[PDB]
């Protein structure tokens, strides 16, 4: 009755404050349930550019909020819980960025969306879990600088043939850590189903996987392909997500994977930020100006 409560008192109160709910594809599925569009992080700030309102509630994590922010610079942008982070960006900091680049400096700087909003203003070209092939393809160099995820930049190198110099050292994201048994299972109990990973995942599970794709290319692949059972290699989220979409089809997880930061945000204090109108989020103007640089690389190389 109090989710009932909660989820009402949610919804009154967006709309009487003029907010609209962007949730990321992570998030738990009662928020997913209450927000105005779910996606991946770029589709949301992308989204959010569109919006005639001038007010997100964003759910999610802080680099995602940022990027709404930074793209959606007059809107004001809250989060319910401010210590959502992602773990994996963190570990990406302005002074390795600069060390590589001395190192290698005909070597573009290019940071996957997954990163601070400060290491974005030192990056060439921001990419995204399903642009970052292209990207990649179609700068000048034979050689790049990557980060913060190993096992994407690898999988780049593969499709690219192209040198790419990964940082941090070990840079990766604890929830796509599947094994490989996981899907030799799989393929024993469901021998029909087709096998979906995140590039994100390490190299045996994308081998071992049908299809290699980002959450946003997971969601089209039913589009294509009339399979009755799709296996998920990413966060727990998707799950519902993609059932949602595609009620016909079954999607099983490889493995029940959860990420703590996305999951601090809850229904009461989603609440709680849309009866303070808090927690906004606020950056320097020049780290706007500075981080829209790469942003815009990324959209002028996409075409
Ligand atoms: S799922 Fe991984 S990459 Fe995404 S926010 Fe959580 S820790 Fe970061
Ligand atoms: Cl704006
Ligand atoms: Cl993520």
């Amino acid at each position: 009755h109090h989710h009932h409560h909660m989820v009402d008192e949610i919804l009154k109160l967006k709309k009487e404050k003029g907010y609209i709910i962007l949730a990321h594809n992570y998030q738990i599925p009662e928020l997913q349930d209450i927000a105005d569009f779910v996606g991946d992080s770029l589709q949301l700030a992308r989204k959010a550019m569109e919006l005639s309102e001038k007010k997100i509630l964003f759910l999610g994590v802080d680099f995602m909020a940022e990027l709404v922010k930074i793209l959606n610079p007059d809107k004001k942008v809250i989060v319910p819980d401010r210590s959502a982070t992602c773990p994996m960006a963190n570990r990406l900091t302005p002074e390795i960025i600069r060390e590589y680049r001395e190192k290698f400096p005909d070597a573009p700087v290019v940071l996957f969306v997954n990163s601070t909003s400060e290491c974005k203003t030192l990056a060439d070209v921001i990419c995204t879990s399903a642009n970052a092939v292209e990207v990649v393809k179609k700068l000048d160099s034979s050689v790049v600088i990557f980060g913060p995820d190993r096992n994407l930049g690898e999988y780049v190198a593969e499709k690219t043939g192209k040198k790419v110099i990964t940082i941090p050292e070990n840079g990766h994201c604890p929830v796509h850590q599947f094994n490989a048994e996981s899907i030799d299972a799989v393929r024993k109990k469901y021998p029909d189903a087709k096998v979906i990973v995140h590039p994100e995942c390490p190299k045996p599970v994308r081998d071992k996987a049908d299809y290699v794709g980002s959450t946003g290319q997971m969601e089209k692949i039913p589009e294509r392909d009339p399979s009755r059972i799709f296996v998920i290699g990413t966060e727990i989220g998707m799950i519902h997500k993609l059932k949602k979409k595609f009620p016909d089809r079954e999607f099983v997880p490889l493995e029940m994977a959860v990420c703590v930061n996305m999951k601090k945000n809850t229904l009461e204090n989603t609440l709680h930020a849309l009866q303070t109108e808090s927690f906004e989020v606020i950056l320097p103007k020049e780290v706007i100006e500075k981080a829209k640089k790469p942003i815009l690389r990324m959209f002028e190389l996409m075409g």
